[PDB]
């Protein structure tokens, strides 16, 4: 196949979307066939739709979808309280071994950060990347906590031999106060921080967000991502 | 020795410390000699002080800590800051041995959540909560994002063998919510979930303060504890 990434993040709300954006937008400007997948999509009655996203921000065409549920909360409350079951394990990897092809980098969007139930018991987007042989992407804040939450991720992916890709600060202050500089710093002792996105990058309209992906990123990491 | 517990938090500001005093407090009630430890405090330039609001809330007088830096960092960065070093692993170690008495709950705060440096070099309250034999209890928020950030907290505890003593709702909101309810609800299926202290509860006098914790937390854990 090609290769496959997952991208979790320490948290909801932490920019792991304008992250698979820009990453996305990196790569295609780099001549990289990109598909982007969000296996479980939660808040769809208050119109969060991250591969729509994903598709207005970066152009991608390659959008895959499996469970949708309306409410804005995690994947197992907002299907019991749409009476909806879970996916069954097999059926996320279905959906994403679909998506692999040589050349391509193919992005696996997780639901809040890693350790979230996808599928019953208790699998989580971990138990995902163990199965398609998936590094996982690690979106961080930079602010007040995000050292601690980015430790106990980056923990739980080695307990399960997932390689971790690096980190991407979701949205990247400016100018930066002490506590944002200082994380910055201490995460990179962490990690390889891959990007620190400009705060508001989701507001840019398409030719901005691509210039903003392309200065981002390293040119070599993103090459040698997909041969 | 008695019974240590360390005190930790899915993170920064969960209400790690209005649940040592309520816990110190319920603890109290039941007869039980309690001491509060907060070996690395920052955040001092503002006025934050745990230790002081842990004895005006519950009236805990042993009240042990070690260092105290003024700007509102993690404890590392607090100290670079500074231009001076975080105390020693053999300092907080043993102040906390020390501490420990029989018939004694000691409980030992931390600074943000489990795995924030507290001790040079990269020694967290988990290394420390192995040294010192003493489990975990986990205090955590009823807000969105707090399950995987729990189950990340309890795996790091299971990683190194330290027991969890059970979780703690630092506030419960009023009214609730749907999500703070099915967090509850999620939140009994990970652990105990030994209380959930009322939004506000910090506010309160000692008087209702107490009032507060002994109805907060079951009576005959709290006796169980030591
Ligand atoms: O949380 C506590 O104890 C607080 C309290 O004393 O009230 C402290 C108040 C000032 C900062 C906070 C702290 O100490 C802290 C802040 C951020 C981090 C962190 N972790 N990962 N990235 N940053 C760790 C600790
Ligand atoms: O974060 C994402 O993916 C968001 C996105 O679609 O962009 C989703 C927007 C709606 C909710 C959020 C989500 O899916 C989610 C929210 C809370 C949790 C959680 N974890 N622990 N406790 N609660 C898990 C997932």
């Amino acid at each position: 196949g090609g290769t496959i990434l997952v991208v979790t993040g320490t948290g909801t709300g932490v920019g792991k979307t304008v992250v698979c954006a820009a990453l996305a937008s990196a790569a295609r400007q780099a001549g990289i066939d990109v598909a982007v997948c969000k296996p479980v999509q939660t808040g769809t009655a208050r119109g969060d739709d991250d591969l729509a996203e994903v598709g207005r921000l970066a152009g991608v065409t390659q959008l895959a979808g499996l469970a949708r549920y309306p409410q804005p909360m995690a994947p197992a409350a907002a299907a019991e309280h749409a009476g909806m079951a879970l996916p069954a394990r097999d059926q996320i990897v279905r959906l994403i071994a679909d998506l692999d092809r040589p050349g391509r980098l193919t992005l696996v969007e997780g639901a809040g950060g890693l350790l979230v139930e996808l599928a019953e018991p208790g699998v989580t987007l971990r138990d995902v990347a163990v199965d398609v042989a998936a590094a996982a992407l690690v979106v961080v804040t930079a602010d007040l906590g995000t050292l601690n939450h980015t430790k106990l991720t980056l923990e739980a992916l080695a307990a399960q031999q997932v390689s971790c890709a690096g980190l991407v600060i979701g949205s990247w202050p400016d100018p930066p106060g002490l506590v944002a500089a200082s994380n910055r710093s201490a995460l990179a002792r962490i990690a390889m921080v891959r990007a620190a996105l400009p705060a508001g990058a989701a507001s840019l309209d398409a030719g901005d967000f691509a210039a903003m992906s392309a200065a981002a990123f390293d040119r070599n990491w993103v090459a040698g991502l997909v041969g």
